[PDB]
């Protein structure tokens, strides 16, 4: 069929044979949504992700969109645009919107399972998508007179963007110039010019574009305490009937050439520098920049994470099919023997490592991502870890850089496995993985880098968080590794959480020694990558871990068939994953406890 | 101007740590002397700076086109200028045989020569690979056959290697082109050949060489039944080598690929359009295997200076982009939002990255040259004191380490220099992402990095008795036990050379255990990759700290300016590599030592 394959029966054991989260359905805020029928919105929109969001996912990268200086729009393909209208005309683009603006409620487990498929399909469509859903996080921060707008932007399915670059600020976000003006009448003018943000424009998809721009105004304080946040539209519009009016003076510049994600315009932005002010209204009318954007910064975050799991699996499905189809070489057992029969080449060990290799991190991101969702909703994280909302949040704060990052990073690093297994072939346009790759790269990369996405979870997630989060976690770890199947992995297990947890006070020392030894803190950012590697790996181990557990139940029980075999995958994944990726962390332990200043002491010159 | 050159580096190695200019003036290269040779690297360097690396966007962006009813490719002019640029300098002729119009020189020289051309523009160099092939040809040709090879040498003919087949890509034996003989003692070649690089090059050359492996009719099966055959894209006059009637060889495809697109890769039809595609058995014996592994030896020794070549320039540009780009405050006033900004390589996580790229980059250059000094048999018995037969063999040992080692380990960090530019690296206004598209090849043509792994174990060390390694590891040993400012390096390089030691024993002890059960052969295959890695990663840390050894010496001495900046760097790279790479081959031999068969006695269906 398409380059796009799904695994809904892998997302529906997670979701329901190891977290529990059908626990949740049929009560309170969920309450008029099953398990039945989040089974099937699942399979639905697996369905049409398969069928017409992939249809377009190499037209987006071969015809991709083109800038038109006479306008300043951007045209996106025919085809493209096509597999839009059918996200839109299924009403996806309301995944998880608020029920008063339209949507249908639902765990956040779920919510993230659904976009999964888009992810995996053509992530560019969801990211146009995802206007809806910026709406709302207007909403929810703005004026009681800002919310009706809100309500019209997502009801009529307006796009959105997120507008914080700008050519020389980019992790550095509280060193951007962009200023705003206070008119007489409340308004704001914007002014200042921002790069590479993601749908500025977007053809004739929507009749309008929300800019979420942050702005300095004028006489505010430097960096990121100083910046506000203002609702800039494309369009004017009536404030009451939505009805469109003038054009806003917010216009893209250019469109940028990039490796991949191609079908996504990705646009330098300026505001008013074209002879028309771009008018902005301060969200909640206070100045809070920073922090309301946050909320959007979280959802693209995990978004990035997703996309990156999303495309990893789809990366390994197509290399499993191939690999089970080429017939090449004799059996490993056979070599000398010239005459042997030919064997498909799953039969020889490399290849069986490569795919066991990208089966069990593709599946350990899965279960980290849908376990990270479980903290996004009180009241799941509740019923199915019997933690309160203060302690949810901090949890899920801690594994957001972990989806991000080491998902971003897990993900490309493996589908080198996935072309690899292909051959000569993989290196081909006429097959999905090189696009894959290329498509990929981004993910270390928007939303914050993963140096950013390390330092956010060692500074702001552990140290800030007093440990909080990250020993709530170590105590679940330890409780599965307490409880014999699975006595080697949980030997293994052991040895790998003392392995993060010695990182983590080597770390904390370098950390507390800068006090008096300012340079030690260098050494925590020579770390800081490694450990954030290190607790993804700890976490995938311990995930299929548990996974093979349940599945060890189930065999017991007397599963046959496919789901036996899927079973069985999960034990042989869960064992392959502790014994080889788990060790490494000891090494990476005793490199970390050896860290020195050597490499920041040494004259710029000599590299 | 993407191309970054590193002449000082390669001075360095071939000059200050082998002793390559021992050997020059002297024997063989009696009219070569060390002032030439630097004047050669600085030529080509420049050459490759400018006008080759001129079209390197332009072959990717403006890639060739196929007209199927002329069986040709157009290249981009930009490109056909480049290679013009090469054939007037000479420079398809590098360390070609002086009776055939070259220059004789050790081949480390002339690998050094080639890596400018291959950083700046890869494809390039493997359009010039014609003149090395004809004398491949000459070598194993008839006293007649060498006629034609001199004229197809002195004319600059393109040419190709002709091996696969759709289902004929690793398992070379099981190819089914075939040939037919004539009564006169020509031979008419009939099959398809998939994957031909140059296989049609525009005008670049008035005729191709083809070097088509084919079975004679009747003959055995497996590589032992092949023979080479002579396959000219045009008929010629055998005493002047006037161009006549097109031979009956015709390309049908040309393949759409991730990178290296100015490459053309070719479906090749033999005998297929009702002409004959006439071949001269090669040397007029049945021997193609064995003949074909002279065109392969030079192919990976290539496509491993190829990784290397573009990871350099990648470093080089990343650094330079770091030196420039100014983002965020020092890390020891992180929490002061008014300090002061900094160019980024004033962060840890960066200079991690820079010295990552550095050390890699700088210790694969040294594993390639190193590698070639054993490629004479001169150059082998002055620098190193080995005999010829010892030198054939460790050149065999370290050539699946150039190609297998080199090819993954430069894609993996040029992962690292594009990240090192932020966003932008994502652009193709930069030349990381075309360096890592052009770079995904390395590990699959000229086998792939499993066939490598394979090779280096069974045959270049289970068929060598162990020889070569031995000779290397006591190299290694005698470095180890020889100032105390290197005693933390040689205690690091110690328990590598015994991790590397533990992996080899332990393959060995599995395949000796399949004498029993021949199941636990498997195990050489699990472990195969993993432990050629290991072995690069242990010879680049042995390398690195000789090359630091040499910049103490030269420190001490009393070098200043730019000279001591690059010692300080050596040094500075020696140590890192050590702390930081080399400890995680402990982790990898305890992986080793407990490998197991679960993993192959896992149902198909359960992945
Ligand atoms: C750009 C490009 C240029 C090329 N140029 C040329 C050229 O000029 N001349 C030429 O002759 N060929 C050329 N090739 C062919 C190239 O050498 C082959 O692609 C390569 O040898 C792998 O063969 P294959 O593609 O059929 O893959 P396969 O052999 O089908 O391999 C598929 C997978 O199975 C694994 N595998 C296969 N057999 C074994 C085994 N016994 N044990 C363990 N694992 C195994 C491989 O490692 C790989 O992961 C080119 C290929 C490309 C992509
Ligand atoms: C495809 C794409 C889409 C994008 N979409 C959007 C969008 O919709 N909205 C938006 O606002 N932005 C968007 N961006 C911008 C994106 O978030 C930035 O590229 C990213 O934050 C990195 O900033 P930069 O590119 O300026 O890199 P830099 O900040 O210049 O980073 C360069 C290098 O320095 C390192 N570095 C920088 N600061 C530090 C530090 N303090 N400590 C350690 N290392 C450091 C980085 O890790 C990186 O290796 C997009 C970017 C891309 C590529």
């Amino acid at each position: 069929m398409s380059h796009y394959k799904s695994n809904v029966r892998d997302q529906v054991f997670n979701l329901f044979e190891v977290f529990g989260v059908d626990k949740v359905l049929g009560a309170d805020k969920f309450s008029d949504l099953d398990a039945d029928t989040a089974r099937e919105m699942l399979t639905e929109i697996a369905r049409l992700a398969e069928g017409p969001i992939a249809e377009s996912f190499v037209e987006g990268d071969r015809n991709p969109p083109v800038f038109d200086p006479e306008t300043h729009t951007v045209t996106l393909p025919e085809g493209f645009k096509k597999s839009m209208r059918a996200l839109f005309d299924g009403g996806w683009d309301k995944v998880g919107l608020a029920e008063h603006l339209g949507g249908i409620p639902m765990p956040r487990a779920l919510q993230w399972a659904l976009i999964e498929h888009i992810l995996g399909a053509n992530p560019a469509a969801y990211m146009y998508a995802m206007g809806p859903g910026m709406s709302e996080i207007f909403y929810n921060n703005g004026t009681d007179e800002q919310k009706k707008w809100a309500t019209i932007a997502a009801e009529r399915g307006w796009g959105a963007t997120m507008v914080l670059t700008e050519p020389d600020a980019g992790s550095d976000v509280g060193a951007g110039r962009t200023k705003a003006v206070q008119q007489p009448d409340g308004t704001w003018h914007i002014e200042g010019v921002k790069r590479f943000i993601t749908s500025a424009d977007s053809d004739d998809l929507f009749e309008n574009i929300m800019h979420l721009v942050l702005a300095r105004p004028e006489g505010a304080g430097p960096g990121t305490k100083g910046l506000s946040l203002f609702f800039v539209p494309k369009f004017h519009f009536d404030h009451e009937t939505g009805e469109i009016g003038e054009r806003n003076g917010v216009f893209v510049t250019n469109v940028e050439h990039k490796m991949g994600l191609k079908v996504s315009a990705t646009c330098e932005l300026s505001l008013g520098q074209h002879g028309i002010p771009a008018v902005g209204w301060l969200v909640g009318e206070v100045h809070n920049g920073i922090a309301q954007m946050f909320d959007v910064i979280e959802q693209a975050r995990m978004m990035v994470g997703t996309k990156a799991i999303a495309t990893l699996s789809t990366g390994y499905l197509n290399a499993l099919e191939y690999a089970k189809e080429r017939v090449q070489g004799a059996d490993m057992t056979q070599m000398t023997d010239k005459t042997a029969p030919r064997v498909t080449i799953t039969h020889h060990p490399d290849v069986r490592r490569s795919l066991m290799t990208q089966k069990a991190y593709a599946e350990g991101l899965r279960a980290i991502y849908l376990y990270t969702a479980t903290f996004q909703d009180a009241e799941v994280a509740q019923a199915v870890h019997g933690v309160d909302g203060d302690l949810a949040a901090r949890v899920n704060d801690l594994l957001l850089p972990i989806v991000k990052g080491f998902g971003s990073e897990t993900a490309y690093a493996k589908l080198t496995e996935s072309l690899q297994t292909l051959g000569g072939s993989g290196f081909l346009q006429d097959y999905p993985i090189e696009q894959y790759i290329r498509d990929s790269k981004i993910d270390s990369l928007y939303a914050g880098t993963t140096a950013i996405q390390a330092q956010d979870f060692f500074f702001r997630k552990i140290i800030r968080d007093k440990g909080q989060a990250l020993a709530y976690v170590a105590g679940e770890i330890e409780q599965f590794i307490k409880n014999g199947r699975l006595k080697t992995e949980r030997e293994l297990l052991a040895t790998a959480l003392a392995d993060v947890q010695g990182m983590a006070a080597s770390l904390t020392g370098y950390l507390m020694a800068a006090q008096e030894d300012a340079a030690s803190i260098y050494k925590v950012g020579l770390g800081s990558v490694r450990f954030l590697m290190a607790v993804g790996d700890l976490l995938s181990g311990w995930l299929l871990a548990r996974q093979a557990a349940v599945a060890i139940e189930k065999l017991d029980a007397g599963a046959t068939g496919a789901d036996k075999s899927f079973y069985e995958g999960k034990i042989a994944a869960a064992s392959f994953f502790a014994k080889n990726m788990l060790p490494l962390l000891t090494s990476t332990r005793q490199i970390i406890e050896n860290l020195d200043n050597d490499v920041m002491e040494l004259d710029e010159a000599a590299f």
